[PDB]
Formats: structure tokens, sequence, C-alpha cells
């Protein structure tokens, strides 16, 4: 748990924490959250929604969605609690909890999530149980506004699982069975509209049980945090138009966009046009200066890991580990 969060977690109602299923949805840098609308897919008892509530402040909004009666009944009955503790009155809540399938957010209950309404969509380990991954990615792209982002963690594999592994119940329930090969992930998400997938962090996932392991003998699984911006001008490739971006301060000593780009306070960093556009069209614009497009110079090479920046996801994931 990030230090900045511990105090806020100490304030969240014990019953929310005690009954929360799963690991926490990781959040972008806290400062970047101010005033954002954030949606948590598979929100459970609301741990992450309530943490976001505080961080987005009273101008922001937070939405939780889940299909477990159950955990939502608990989420819903602590809204006032948390408005008082964060904003001084039972009546100033900026959260709501919706009941529904995450693959169809338009029909969730009491109200749907409309088109182009969310700045950040977060989730941890919801995809590999999903019934249609494409439909989930398309629904995310729908609810995001331009410049918004899916900032999420899930389990992926370094190769395509066999049919026998995809059918196994214990593998399925551990979010391994339904894991995509990273490259299949990248095509699928692009088919949904996300043309540029940025690696934030990766951890190994191990199958130690030798019976399970025999179904997936040499497969390497990873827990990957990716960020996928919805920005109309992104291309499939990472092109140099001569630009530089400069982090102006305000949300930390330095801003780490992904594993290739870190921006120190007031130091110009050369960027590809995709990165320049993400910065310009997302909420991040508020803390950056981005220089104007020159003439095209070819593929972007002005990064000390440029070869990896252009390589398949597999290769990026495997080296950030090694
Ligand atoms: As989804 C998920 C991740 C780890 C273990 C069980 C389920
Ligand atoms: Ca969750």
């Amino acid at each position: 748990v990030p230090e900045s969060h511990r105090k806020i977690l100490a304030d969240i109602a014990d019953e929310v924490l005690e009954k929360f299923y799963g690991a926490g949805s990781t959040l972008p840098a806290d400062g970047s959250l101010e005033g954002a609308t954030v949606l948590d897919l598979g929100c459970g008892t609301g741990r992450d929604v309530y943490l976001a509530s505080k961080l987005v402040g009273e101008h922001g909004k937070v939405i939780g969605v889940d299909m477990l009666d159950n955990q939502l009944e608990v989420a819903r009955k602590y809204v006032e609690y948390h408005a008082e503790k964060f904003f001084g009155s039972p009546s100033r809540s900026n959260v709501r909890f919706l009941k529904g399938f995450i693959e169809n957010l338009a029909t969730a209950e009491p109200e749907g999530v409309p088109d182009s309404s969310v700045d950040i969509v977060i989730s941890n380990c919801v995809c590999n149980l999903s019934t249609n991954k494409l439909a989930l990615f398309k629904e995310i792209h729908r609810v995001l506004r331009d410049g918004g982002e899916l900032y999420f963690s899930d389990v992926y594999a370094d190769r395509r699982l066999s049919e026998a592994a995809q059918q196994d119940p214990i593998l399925y329930g551990e979010c391994l069975g339904g894991a995509l090969y990273l490259e299949d992930f990248r095509r699928l998400v692009a088919e949904a509209g996300f043309r540029d997938v940025r690696l934030v962090s990766v951890g190994p996932v191990d199958v130690s049980d030798p019976q399970l392991r025999k179904l997936v003998p040499d497969v390497q699984f990873y827990s990957c945090t990716f960020r996928c911006f919805k920005v109309a001008t992104l291309e499939a490739t990472r092109e140099d138009y001569g630009q530089s971006a400069t982090y102006l301060g305000g949300i930390g000593e330095e801003f780490k966009l992904d594993r290739f780009f870190t921006f120190p306070r007031e130091k110009p960093v050369r960027v590809d046009r995709n990165t320049a556009e993400i910065i310009r069209h997302s909420r991040l614009h508020q803390w950056f200066s981005v220089s104007a497009e020159q003439q095209h110079m070819g593929l972007f090479k002005a990064n000390d890991s440029y070869a990896l920046l252009h390589a398949p996801l597999s290769m990026q994931v495997e080296q950030l580990v090694s």
C-alpha cells in the first residue's frame, strides 16, 4: 500500500476492508486524480472506490460496478459514512455503486454509464473471468472520454495456452486459464480502439502445483499494469516529429508516464508524437509543456531503450522483469 494511501485506508470503514475481495486497483499518481471521474470495474465492497473518492476531491466523481449483490449492499450502505469522513457532511458523496455486468455498463442499475463520461477506468484481475474480452474492451472505450485512460492490472501469458488448460477449473478460478498471450491482448485491445498500450509495471506469477503446471508446462505468466489512452490522434507506430515535453511540477518531484518515459521537473525530454498527444489531450496537459510538431523525422529513436519501445509487448515485459 502506497504511503499516501495509508491514512485514508485507516479512515475507510472496517467492514469495507474486511469483506473486500481481491487485490486493490492501482491508481495513477495521486495528484493527477484531482477532479477526475474514475470508474472501478469489479468494485467489491468499495475499498478502491472510497480511496479514489478522497483522492479525486469533491469536484471529482467515482463509480463502482459489480454483479455481487452481496458486496454492493455493503458498498452502498457506507456512502454517507464516507462523505462525512472525507467531506464533512453525510450528503456530499461523490460516489455511486451500480449493479451490472462489466461487459455492459450502459444497462447497469439504477443508471448506466454514458458514452464519453469517464476519465480513468481502473480494475484488477477482471478480464480472465470475462465472457467476452472484446466486448469488455469496447465498453471501456465507449465510456471513456477523449484523453481518458484505462489504467489496469491483469494476468497475461508469454504464449497461447492449450485447450486443455483453458478448460481446467482450478486454472480458470486462479485467473490463469483465461489469460491472453500478450500479443493477442495487444491485437484485441487495438480492435477495441486502443492503439497504444503502455507498460507501467510487471510482476511474475507462478504456478507451483506440478499437476496444474503440467497443463501449462513452460508458460510464463505475469501480472501487468498497462495504461491505454483513448486519444483520437494516436497511430499504431511511434513517430518522431521533433517534439519535447517538460513536466512543470505539481504532482510529484518527477512524473513517470510509463517504463520508457520519466519526466523530471523542468527538464525537457524528447518524445514521439503518440506520447506528445497523450500528454496534450489527457488531463496530464495541466502539468506539462509540449513543444509543437516539426517535420516528420522517421521512427522515434531519442530514448535510451528505443529498440524495446518499438518491440512487441512480450519483449518489453520480459526485459522489465530481467
Ligand atoms: Ca476489484
